[PDB]
């Protein structure tokens, strides 16, 4: 009866729409939360008969190390998706566009200028910047790729890491920045928005050197007795009306062509974000990049 979803998303983003799916389709949805790679690693070791049914969130098209744990499937509505961000991974349907961001505490900042990654290296900020474990999280990994992409120099990654404090959990970064434990941190757009809209002194910075754009994905998990409504769930999550609801309520960035663009207040439209072009981000497997920067 229960349909289990694995997701690194925070509850506030996905619990409501999953409740509306419960209300429309009369299925109970339980969420298993965790860091992207921790979820994938525990799923891999999870017994085949106990597994959940859907994985949503994270850059799945690029960081699924065990494709045998998933079913080859893409929703038909990929036809309606933005041309540049369709999954090239037969196990993954693109779901949302998630800019990675720098978050700055605007009560501690004072006159310190923070426009991007280079500014984080100012001596006054040493040891007062936070990021999440690149080995276990989408957000930390994507930021390390963004720093490497500037000049394709591992030394740039190491220089940042020697300047900053690594935390286990991506959401601890925004929490501790918002609460004044750190001057700034490496986060992602929706997590930063959540805390700014709760009134915390948080500024959202799209790094001028190049902002990584995560293409979040959805995948069907290989298990013994798949819940027969899981393909309806993927359809629901990638549908126009549901994507439009996520844009309207959260300033999400829809994967679909036929859905509004909304970037209220300090959130930026993609056209005003300096995105790292794909040409600066070549093919290098997840595990090889982590080995490169170790
Ligand atoms: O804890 P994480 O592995 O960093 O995942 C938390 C979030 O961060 C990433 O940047 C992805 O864009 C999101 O889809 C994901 O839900």
């Amino acid at each position: 009866n229960v349909l289990t979803v694995y997701s690194p998303y925070q509850s506030n983003l996905i619990r409501p729409i999953l409740n509306e799916f419960e209300k429309q389709e009369h299925v109970k949805i339980e969420i298993k939360h965790g860091s992207t790679q921790v979820l994938l690693s525990n799923l891999h070791n999870e017994d085949f008969s106990e597994r959940g049914d859907v994985f949503m969130g994270g850059v799945l098209s690029e960081t699924i190390d065990h494709p045998e744990d998933f079913v080859p499937y893409q929703d038909t509505s990929v036809t309606q998706q933005l041309e540049d961000y369709r999954s090239n991974n037969k196990y993954v349907t693109s779901f949302l566009l998630m800019p990675t961001v720098i978050v700055v505490n605007s009560d501690l900042q004072g006159d310190i200028k923070i426009r991007g990654y280079q500014d984080l290296l100012q001596p006054i900020l040493k040891g007062k910047i936070a990021y999440s474990n690149p080995n276990t999280t989408t957000t930390g990994y994507q930021h390390m790729r963004a720093i490497y992409s500037m000049h394709h120099r591992v030394s740039d990654v190491h220089q940042f890491q020697n300047h900053a404090m690594q935390l286990s959990k991506t959401s601890k970064v925004i929490e501790d920045v918002a609460k004044g434990k750190y001057y700034a941190g490496l986060s992602y757009e929706q997590d930063a928005r959540t805390w700014k809209n709760k009134g915390y002194p948080v500024s959202i910075v799209y790094p001028i050197e190049g902002t990584m754009l995560n293409v979040d994905g959805i995948a069907l998990v290989k298990n013994a007795h798949p819940h027969p409504k899981r393909k309806k769930l993927v359809q629901y999550l990638t549908s126009r009306s549901v994507q439009q609801r996520l844009v309207a309520e959260f300033d999400a960035k829809s994967i679909r062509k036929d859905v509004s663009e909304q970037s209220d207040q300090s959130i930026e439209n993609l056209k005003n974000i300096p995105l790292i072009p794909k040409s600066k981000l070549p093919d290098i497997p997840h595990h090889k990049f982590l080995e490169m920067i170790q």
